[PDB]
Order: C-alpha cells, then structure tokens, then sequence
C-alpha cells in the first residue's frame, strides 16, 4: 500500500518478449493495431518521451516486414534511449516548430583521421536521399561506406525548439572541433538506476519533490502544505551524495548545488554574498530545487564556536530561510553525516522538520549494489555475488566499490610474467584474456581493505524456531504477548486492557536466552537491536548523556522494533548488588534507562526483553509493575528436550546413522545447552585430526563420540540447582526487604 | 471574576437566529425598531465598524420585504466583514468628507480573459443606475451579466478619508493591472479566532496592551503606571509567533517587528544603527509597539560569550531601553524559547518585569486547535477529534500541524492508480472524490511523525474517587487537610493555627499509593507535578544547581498545585540508608530539597505530598515537626476492602453474571491490590485465547478465572508483614537514634 506507486503491474495489455527467429535488424518496429488511437496526421516527424530529456528519431512508417504486435529488438537501442521494459510511453502532437537553415559539420575522429578532400561529396551523397539529415541537439545517428567507423555529434544550438536541416544550404568551415572528454563526461551520469538496496528511502523523496512541484495545485484544494525542510543523515559512506546527484537529473526543475568547504574558504565578507545570490536566482523561477552538501561543515553550534565569522554564517542563514514563502515553490535539502553535531536551532519547526535516514542494507540490499557496481567487468563463470554478500557484515556501499578495485588487482597480478614495467604498448592479444576468478575475492576478503566501521546494526535476525530445542511453552507464551498485540490489535479493546509491553529472563547460564529474544522477533518479522552488558559502561567514557536517548529514539522510528538488554549481570556487578560497597546497584545507567522507559507510550509497538542470569543482585526498582511484570524461568533441559538439541546442532554435519542420539541423553544429568554444544564441537575435531594425519572417510563414527565423554566436564555444580529453585518461585518478593 | 471581560452573555434583547423559509437571498437586511434610537439624517452613507479594519458598503433603505427584528442571513456576507454572531456593533457620524473626482478600472482576469472592445459600455449601461460607483479602498463588489465571473479591486488611494465616484470624468488607461499573490497575501492574515486552547494567556496580554494605549487616562487619575516589559517563554512550538502576529492586526497602533538572526547577520557597525532608528521611529508617533523575536539570540549571557561586538549588541541594548519614560507610551515585547540562557540584567525591574509562560495545552486545549485548523480541508462522516486528541500527549500546536498534513497525504496515497506521474494534469472528475477518512488518522499515530519531544507536564489527573477500592478513613482524612484549607479560609484564623502543610505516605509496595495522591489533587481542581526517583539522579548529569530551583518556582506560580514525590526508595538507596558506605542517605539531592521546602511561606496553596515503601533506611531529617509531620500507614486490604478492588478494575470489561466476586475475596489472604490486577490481567487472556482459536463467545466466563489461581503468586511473604507493623506504630522515634 505504501509502496503501491512503485509498482508496475495488473495490465494484462502487455507481456515478455522472448527470442524471436527474425533477422531484420535493420528496420524500426511499427504495428498497425497501435496506430488505432493517436490523432497524428500526415506530418513528418513524431514526438515521443523517454527518460533524461534524451530521444531519438528515425524513418517513420517504413517496416511492414516483421512480425506484429511485438517490439523488434536492436542492437542499438539496447545503449541508449530505452534501457529495459515496462515502462510507460506517451505522446503529443506539437506544431509551430521552427525549422533549421544552416547546420554545419563537426567530425571528431572520421575526417582529421583519414582523408578530407571536400568533405561534401566524398562519401554523403549515397545518404542525402528521401531525408535532410533529419537531425537534433541531443541525437547521435550512425551512417558509413567503409569499415564501420564513425562518430558524429553536434553541438550549436541556434533555436530553441526541434529544428529540421533545410537544403540548399552552405557550410561553417569555421568552426572548433569537439574533444572526446566532453561527449564522455555528459554520457555517464548516475541516476535511479544506480541505487541499490534503498527502496523506502526513495519513495519518501519523490512524494516530497516530484509532486508538490509537478501538481502544485494538488496541495491547495485539500488545504495543506507540502514541506519545504529535507534533511539527510548517516553515516558516512552510505551514498548520500547519490541521491543527490540522481534527482538532478530526473527532474525538470532548476538544481543549484551548494558546496560547504568552498564557501568557508572564501575571503572575508565573500562568503555572506554567494548565499544571498542562491537564493536570488532560485526565487525567480518556479521550479527550483537548493541542495546544501555537509550542512555541518558550514553552520556548527554556535555554543562551541570561537569565531564571530562564523557565526555571522548561522545568522545569516537562519534570516534567508525563514523568508520563503508558499507561492516561490523552492524546496531547500541537506545532507550531513553528523546528526549530533548540529545546531539546535536549525531543526525546528519550518526549517527542518522532515527527516531522511539512511540504514545499513541487509545482504539483500548489498546484493543488489554489487550486482549494479560490477555491471561492465568481465567475470567468469565460477564466481558467485550471493556468497560475498553473506561474508560481509560492516560494508556500505563506499566498501563495495573499492573491494572489486582490490579483487581486479589481484587478479591482473598474476599476469606479471609476460608484460614489462618498460614495455611502451601491451599486445591486444592478451588484453582480452583478464577475467575476474572465484579466488579473486577470497584474497580480498583477508586484508586491510574489509576493516571498516560498523556500528549498532537494526535488522531481521535469520534465527528460527527450529534451531531451538524443547522449550514447548515458553513459545508458545512469547507469542501471545508480542505477535497478538501487534496482528490484531481489535481483540484488547474490546475487553478493554492495555497490552503488557516487557519481559525479563532469568536462569542458569547456558540455557538459550538469546535465541529465544531472537526467534520471536524473526517471527513477527519486526526489528532487533541487541545491547550487551559492557557495551554501556563503555559507551560512558567522556560523561555524555545524549548516547542513550537516540537509541531508544531510533528504535521508537523503526515500528515493529524488539529491544534486547543481553548480559544485564555486568551493571549489576558494577556495585555489587543488593549491599555492594554499602549503597546499591542503582548506579548512573540504571536510573537513564528506567526514566526513559517509563515515559514510552501505550500505542507504540516498541517491545523490550530483557534477560539475566543474577535473579539476587537485581534492582529491586525495576520489578515494579509496569517496566518488566513478565517473569520466566528457564529450567535445565530434562532427558526429552536434550535430544532435540544434538539434532539441531548436527543439521549442518554429515551424521553417521550408527550414532545413537538416545544414548547420549540418559548418560549426560547435569548439562545444559552450553555443555553439549562444546561436546559436538569436540568430538567432531578428532575426524579431523585422523582425516589430516591419513594423508602421509570424511565422515564421523560412533567411537568419535565415546571418547570425548572421558572428558566432559560438567558446568552447572549440584549447589547452584538447589539455589535458583528458591529464586524461581519467590522472586516478586524481593521487593522492599 | 478575572475572565468576566470575555463572556458574552447577559442581554436579553440578542437572541440567537433559527433557519428562516424566505427565499429572498439578494437584499439586505433592515428593521424599523432599531432605527428609532440613531441620529442619522437623510445623507449618503452609513458608517459603521467591523473587524481588522476591513468594512463593507451597500444600498440603504431597500428591503422592506423580509422578515422583522431579525438579521437577514445572505451567501456573501458569511467569508468577509462579519464571520459569527454576538458582537456588538457601534455607529458614528463623520461629516466633512472629501469626494473621489478620477478613478480608473483595474481588471485582473475578468478583462484579458474574454473580450475587451471599448470597456466602457460593453457591460457597464446596465449597472450604472441610481448609485455611481458606492466603492472604497478595501471593499470587493460584485456585478456580471455572463457566466458569473468577475472580481475586481482597487489599489490607488489619492485622498485619506472616505472617497465616492463622481460622474463625468474620464478613464486612466496607462495602469498596471494587480496580480493573484497581493490580494491573497493581505487576505489570509492570522488573528484572534486562529488561536485555541489559550483563554486566560491572552487574557492578559489584552489588559496590559489594548487598555494603557488606548485609554491613557485611566491609569494617571489612579496614581499607578503600566509595564512596560512583557517577556513570553515556553517550549518551541506553542505559538509564540501566533500571538505577536495576531496582536499586530487587531490593534490600532504601529507595529515594528525585529528579527533575532537578521540582526545578527550585519556588517560591523551596521546592527547598532538599526537598533537606535527602531527607537527613533517609536518615539515619534504615540501609538507604537515594538516586538523582539528570539531575544536570546541576539543577547546571550555577558559571561560565555567570547566576542566584544557581541557584548556591544547587549549593552546598546541596556542604554536604549531603559531610556524611554512616561509619555512615550512605548511597549517592549519579546518572546523566547530558552528563559535559562537568558542574560540576568535584563529581567529586572524596569525592564523585564512582568511575564507570560505558555504551557501545555491539555486535550480540551488541542481539541480546539484541531477543529480551528480542520477548517477548510474535506472531512469525512465517520471522522471523531475528540477521540484522536485523548491518544495525543506530547503534542504541541506544532505537532497538530504536521499530522493533519500527514494524514492527508496518507489519504491520497491510495488513489495513485488512476493518476500518473507524467501526466500533464488531473482530471476534474477525481478532485471532487478525495476525503480524509478515519483510517487515515490511526496510520499516522503509529510513524516517526509523533515523536515529539515531552516534558513535565502540569495539568488535572482524571483519576476519580471510585477507581480506588477501600481505605475509607485514608479519603476522610485527606480532605480534612487539603480541602479545607483552600475553600474556606475563614476556618483557621479565627481558632489561631497556621494549616499544616506536608504528609507522608509509608507501608508495604502495591497498595495505591500513586492513586490517593492523584484523587485528592483532581477532587480540589488543582495542578498535579509528578516528580519520580530515578529522573532526580538523572537530571543532575553536568552538575547543574538550577535544575531543581526552577521546579519549585514553577509549582508556585500555578497556585493551587500538589507537588507529589514518587519512588523515593531510590535516592536512599543510592547512599544505603541509616549505615550504608559508614556515612549516611542524606546526598546531594537531599539537601536542596530540604531547603527549598523550608523557605515556603504559610499562606501559600503549594501542598507536598510524599510516598515511600522503605521505613527503614529513610533521612531522619525529613521527618522535623514542619517539612512532613503528617504519618499516614496504608495496611494490606482485608476481605471487605478486595470487594470493590476487583469490581473497579472490571468496570471496561463485560463480566458475566455468574462469576461470584465474592468467592475470590476468601480465596486470597496475602494479596494486595497489584495482585489482584495481575490476576485479573491474566484470567482475562484466556477469553482471547479461545477467541482467537475458534476462528479456523466474546464474554469473560467462570472458567476463566479458576484456571488462574493455580499460577497466581503470592508477593507479600509473612516476614514482611510482621516487619512493617513494628514501623507502622513507631516511626517518629527513628529521629536522634
Ligand atoms: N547504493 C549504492 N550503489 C552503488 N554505489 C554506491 C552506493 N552507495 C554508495 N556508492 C558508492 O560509494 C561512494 C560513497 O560516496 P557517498 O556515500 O555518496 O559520500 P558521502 O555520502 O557524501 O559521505 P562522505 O563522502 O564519506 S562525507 C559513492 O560515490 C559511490 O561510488
Ligand atoms: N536448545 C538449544 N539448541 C541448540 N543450541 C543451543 C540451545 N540452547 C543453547 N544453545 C547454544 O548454546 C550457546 C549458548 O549461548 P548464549 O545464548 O550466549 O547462552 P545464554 O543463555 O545467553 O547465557 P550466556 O551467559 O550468554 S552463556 C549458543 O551457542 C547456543 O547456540
Ligand atoms: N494555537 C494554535 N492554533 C493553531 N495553530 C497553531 C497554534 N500554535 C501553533 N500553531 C501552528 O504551529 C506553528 C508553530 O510556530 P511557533 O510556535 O509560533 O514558532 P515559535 O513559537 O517561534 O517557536 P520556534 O519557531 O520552534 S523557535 C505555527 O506557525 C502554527 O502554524
Ligand atoms: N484499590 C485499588 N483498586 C484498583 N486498582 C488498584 C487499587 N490499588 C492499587 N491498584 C492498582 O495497582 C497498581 C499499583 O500501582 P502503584 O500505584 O505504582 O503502586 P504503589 O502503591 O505506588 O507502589 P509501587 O512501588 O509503585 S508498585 C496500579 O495498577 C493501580 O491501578
Ligand atoms: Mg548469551
Ligand atoms: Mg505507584
């Protein structure tokens, strides 16, 4: 619903086109069923439109060859004007066209690389037949006699409509040759094809610009205003300056791009006018879009700042965009990789008010980015971007674009022996034999270049049920209070409740309270943001206290989000407990995260689990009802559940069937989890260590297995049992004495 | 007593006007009764006076037609000069006016849109008739003979009093025809009906503004002078803006805005000059007002500030207002966001001593902001405000803003099926059909857009009397100490005391200790700040000693007011109590609370309420005969109290008939209040349960509640309450040992 625009689909008018027998590639495609519905006369050219203000025109009505009611496909329309199919073409009839007089000849590299003599009749009269050069400012066509080698363009522009060449006329041999740099530079530009793994993103961004602009009449018949505040934030390397480059392009109004170190290095005084004259231009077209690239870099706070130029920068400003009104139609956007960093004043209400994040992708979106970068490289057969994107975890799109840099690299190193560092020219015979290897990448992903940043990442974790073992009611529990609240939300006011919103684990260690915090929030399909223990006493190191508030600020924006406290021992263990040095555990963190967890609303879908594995050092202060009312307790694995675990935890290992998972379950008593995890991961070393000294099969026997229970060791002492049964039935009590 | 001024009432002569079944829809509306009371004579014209300055001009003594003692209701007079009903309407004479001899006709799109020909006699022979053009600078006539097109203004003003056509001149062809943006600009201006939910803020600004100017001589014969220093301050985003831009149009007087960053951005030397010619300006007419916007900005403290131009802004301003006297009539307004940063010397007397806080508005408050700004937008049957406003709690006028905004724009999302993006523009046939449903609300309350900022709010608690179970005695005496003293205060001075002021809550958690602070607070229609434990710890994150200062001079000010301590557990224990560390509980945030308590006055409303469930470890120096004396010991409900604790926490609920209430208050000994709702809580799971499962009825039944008192815990252990009985008795007796 949301994401319905972006569709395109339910019209059952077009289809695929697949493989066609036909030869005749040399003819446009013209259907007569389709020259049904348009008024178009007797002319002589027709108007159509494509993407990027870039056409293309041909013979008209000329083919009557090929099959019907399917698009012949080209090999020469693949590279320019259409690019793929499913997109929707339309036209309109426009007369009162001023044709051309005089349009003279601009060779490149056909004239000066060869033969001149008069450059009239040499090799254009087989052309100047039934057609004057039918040519436009924006057209590259294609015409030659001799060894396929050719490349015209044009670049004077007399009048401002379609003009057609006119005969009888004379030709400017006066004029400047064009180089190769300028035809190759407005060739290359990125656009909404080049972003990959951001699709919500970017249909936010065309609600806000390709619409209040395009139907501004839209907006005042209903009575609201479109906002006139975009800004971009985050970290830095995610493709922000992308954006922005793409909707210069696609959009037919006025950019005006807006540098943040070039106007702080302006002399004294210099920098206050160029801001003014922005904004004097922009006003006096309707159509204007203002982009500020590092709104940082130019307007700091102003509490941290020694300087009164400045200063005069931020006041400066704050007079010049508070003064547009509704009929000047100027959208102003900004982009920052520091959110923090900010002036208070700017993000307010009517300046900034509309705020874009971009997120780290997921292996989907990163995908998807590689399949775009690695478009033009020659790649082999055995290689395999899916695979990459499983192994990378703290890469953003700037990542990807040096790592296929670093993987050609090593690729052509091995082709050292037949090329010379002193060699004037390489041989064309082995500048085709450079492809990309599976082995390319593997070396790559082993150096310097994979060390990136990677910070607090909000995704979908791939946990499931099925790699969890016994537990039957504690699923079935967790999904009574976080995926009914959230699917039917028709069944609590009704009876007229508010849902319970927190739970707290606690056990003995090595139970699977992670995995369990994990697979509902993989269930539900919402998000996950896991916070550990030391993780906040850290995060504390130069006394700031705007380093917990975004965090739940930002799990508040990412609706459905499951927030995880993991390791809740270590604050507690900060103090010492219930008696500690004399005082209590209710140290600096505690009292931040109970103040903002008390003040989230009823309505929200924010759900918060906690877990920990101290039930007598814990904060009395926060058992209170209404923070964290749930409590379950997790009990070590009896002789039933213990024989799910073994046969999650081999899924992956090719299993012998004369190994008997039943008999390992009545000789293990006092292990839990952790216990036969570590026994699995020993037992399966000693295929190894034979599998490797063998070689002066490849799979695991039932005496692998006998050997290691010699030296198992058991986790869980007999005193420890008999101690969290007292705190798993009266632990609500411990509130107040 | 102190809004008496705004009430409109007490006149039985007005009446309100019902729906009429005269169809006469093209005259005016004349009595004969009311026109035995005026002096007019048989002149021209009637003067009388409207609103914003902006009157309206038509034929006199035409109707004689409709209906008598009661005012015509026309299609044109309800969008300009009159917009309600209930306003008082005065008449003078004005003799000695001067008559309009030249005046030429500006058309805007009644004249280029058609045809033009001679535009003297094209339409204008059938209006020219018994009345030569009755127009005025800021009247809009209207006169067609077509299709019911036409709107024509006036723009040239040559003589300053009221002017009237006179016949035989000629036409000024050499003008310049007015465009769309000026006549809507000066058509749309804000006043005194766009602001909601503030009636007593701008009680005050009228009395203090709109009475010293305009009647002067009411104060000089008292002996007393009006300020003339107001300063507004709240939260960003209440409408400060609103009321400066309101009050400039409503008043007779000179406006002169000043911006804050305009100000701030000029050359050096260029802002002082413009500071000293506001001045100058103001001095020489009578009538002026002059308002500063974001005064902080351009005058922070003298003491962080590094730049001496900066101070040069602080101390010009400093010599030029204190500089103005008596006969100036002179008013200095500003307004800010931030009154902690601003500079001390300003707030003083003189200058800046009378102020105005804006606060939070309450759901009545931001239900009139949401009608007055749904004004013009398309609304559904099935919409409810009332209901949206009661789910809103942080939200601001600024807030309300941008969620109509939003919702809207949710609403057109749906309709992209039928409109394209390259298309050239909407069919009239769809604009009709778009309307804001109730689906579209509930979609916006669940997105970032609500995510506001939210502070201590200060407002009445809903919670009644019969929300609390038991505790008959608690209620009396509660009364006896708070309503008493406020209602009749001719009870205490005759015996001789001075009330007491100060009571503190102790016993076991989980008895309704928060509810009995609130009921008395909503009983006496008092303010309710409610202060927690954790936010105390957190608040003091950079040593800052006027954190806590300000809370209390907030709760004086909203007289009368209950200032509650919740959760006070938590700050003794951060010490350890009567032992801890070998010190004591008595920290930081002890002390100030001390002191501020002790320097109240006697006769003050402000009443301290206190709760704890730590008897134990609580500072012996808080318990002085004057900050709390008053002990008050809430026990575990008995049989009879639990009674009315299930049936108030069931009155949402649909509770079958056959369910005994009274079968469960013998089952249940060691139960307090928070068991009791946990229980129900649980019990009423299963109806959902079932209901959910049977759909591969909707009542609670008695199976529901047996099945729960298997699982239900008990939270109150013997020890504990052999433990609290000791303190409930001797607790004063902590003190000295
Ligand atoms: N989605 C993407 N698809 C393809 N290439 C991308 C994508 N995102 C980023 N890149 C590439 O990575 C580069 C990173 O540049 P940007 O992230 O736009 O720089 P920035 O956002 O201004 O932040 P800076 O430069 O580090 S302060 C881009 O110029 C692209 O070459
Ligand atoms: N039922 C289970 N089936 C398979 N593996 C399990 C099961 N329960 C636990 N494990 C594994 O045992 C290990 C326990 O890791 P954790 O989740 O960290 O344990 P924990 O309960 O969170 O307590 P700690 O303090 O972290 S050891 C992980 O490697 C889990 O994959
Ligand atoms: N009572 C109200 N009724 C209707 N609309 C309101 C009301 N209060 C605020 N608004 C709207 O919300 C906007 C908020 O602007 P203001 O609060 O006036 O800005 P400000 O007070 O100067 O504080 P800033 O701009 O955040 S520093 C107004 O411009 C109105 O559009
Ligand atoms: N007599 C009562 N009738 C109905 N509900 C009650 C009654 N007494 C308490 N409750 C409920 O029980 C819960 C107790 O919450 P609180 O007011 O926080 O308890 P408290 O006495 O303040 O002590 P703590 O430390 O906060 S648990 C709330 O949900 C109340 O609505
Ligand atoms: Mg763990
Ligand atoms: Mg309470």
């Amino acid at each position: 619903l949301s994401t319905a625009i972006l569709k395109q689909k339910n019209r059952p008018n077009r289809l695929i086109v697949d493989e066609a027998i036909n030869e005749d590639n040399s003819v446009v495609s013209l259907s007569q069923p389709k020259m049904d519905e348009l008024q178009l006369f007797r002319g002589d050219t027709v108007l159509l439109k494509g993407k990027k203000r870039r056409e293309a025109v041909c013979i008209v009505l000329s083919d009557d060859t090929c099959s019907d009611e399917k698009i012949r496909m080209n090999r020469v329309v693949r590279n320019n004007l259409r690019v793929r199919l499913g997109d929707v073409i339309s036209i309109q009839p426009c007369p009162d066209v001023k044709y051309g007089k005089r349009i003279h000849v601009l060779p490149i590299d056909d004239t000066v690389e060869g033969i001149t003599g008069n450059l009239f009749e040499v090799y254009l009269k087989p052309y100047f037949l039934e057609a004057y050069r039918p040519i436009r400012k924006g057209d590259i066509f294609l015409v030659r006699g001799g060894m396929r080698a050719v490349e015209f363009k044009v670049v004077e522009t007399d009048p401002s409509p379609y003009c057609i060449v006119a005969p009888d006329t004379v030709i400017h041999c006066e004029g400047e040759p064009i180089k190769r740099e300028d035809e190759e530079e407005s060739l290359n530009e990125v656009g909404y094809d080049d972003i990959g793994g951001c699709r919500k993103q970017l249909a936010q961004i065309k609600e806000m610009v390709e619409l209040p602009l395009r139907h501004p009449a839209l907006f005042k018949e209903i009575g609201v205003k479109p906002p006139r505040g975009i800004l971009l934030y985050g970290p830095p390397g995610t493709g922000k300056t992308l954006i922005a480059r793409a909707v210069a392009n696609e959009t037919g109004a006025f950019f005006f791009l807006i540098n943040g170190p070039e106007i702080m290095s302006k002399l004294a005084g210099e920098s206050e006018s160029n801001l003014r004259k922005a904004f004097e231009e922009a006003e006096k077209n309707a159509p204007a879009i203002i982009f500020i690239d590092e709104l940082d870099a130019i307007a700091p706070k102003r509490e941290k700042t020694h300087g009164e130029v400045e200063r005069r920068i931020v006041s400066q400003l704050l007079t010049l965009m508070d003064g547009l009104k509704q009929r000047a139609h100027v959208i102003v956007m900004a982009a920052t990789n520091r959110p923090n960093s900010i002036d208070p004043a700017l993000r307010r209400f009517g300046r900034f008010d509309r705020e874009v994040d971009i997120g780290i992708p997921d292996a989907t979106g990163r995908l998807e980015i590689l399949q775009i970068h690695t478009k033009n490289m020659k790649l082999a057969d055995d290689v395999d971007l899916e695979q990459v994107a499983n192994e990378t975890h703290g890469h953003v799109g700037a990542d990807l674009a040096a790592l296929c840099s670093e993987a050609a690299l090593q690729a052509i190193r091995k082709k050292m022996d037949l090329i010379d560092l002193e060699d004037e020219t390489i041989d064309a015979e082995v500048m085709n034999s450079l492809a990309v290897t599976m082995d390319d990448f593997r070396w790559a992903l082993s150096q310097s270049n994979p060390s990136a940043l990677r910070e607090t990442v909000v995704e979908v974790p791939q946990v499931t049920w099925e790699d969890i073992g016994g537990l039957e009611d504690v699923k079935r529990e967790l999904q009574e209070l976080v995926q009914y609240p959230v699917e039917h939300p028709d069944k609590f006011l009704k009876f007229g409740m508010t849902p319970s919103k927190g739970v707290l684990f606690y056990g003995p260690p090595g139970c699977g309270k992670t995995l369990l915090a994990k697979a509902i929030a993989n269930e539900c399909q919402a998000n996950f943001i896991s916070i550990k223990g030391p993780e906040l006493l850290t995060m504390w190191f130069g006394e700031s206290e705007a380093n917990v508030r975004e965090i739940f600020d930002k799990a508040r924006q990412a609706a459905p989000c499951v927030l995880f406290f993991d390791e809740l021992d270590s604050i507690a263990k900060a103090r010492g407990g219930n008696i500690g040095d004399g005082g209590g555990a209710a140290d600096r963190v505690i009292n931040q995260i109970l103040t903002e967890m008390d003040g989230m609303s009823t309505k929200k879908n924010v759900f918060i689990i906690g877990a920990t594995n101290r039930p007598d050092i814990i904060d009395p202060a926060i058992l209170r009802p209404g923070r964290l009312d749930q409590l379950i307790y997790i009990p070590l694995p009896d002789e039933k559940s213990r024989v799910a675990i073994l046969k999650a935890n081999l899924r992956k290992s090719p299993v012998a069937k004369d190994v008997d998972l039943e008999f390992l379950a009545k000789m293990t008593n006092g292990f839990s989890g952790a216990d036969l995890t570590e026994i699995c991961q020993r037992a399966c070393k000693l295929a190894i260590r034979e599998s490797i000294e063998s070689e002066i099969v490849p799979e695991i026997r039932r005496d692998h297995f006998e050997e290691a229970m010699r030296f198992a060791r058991r986790s869980v002492s007999d005193n420890d049992i008999r101690k969290y049964e007292m705190f798993a039935q009266t632990l609500q009590q411990s509130r107040g004495f």
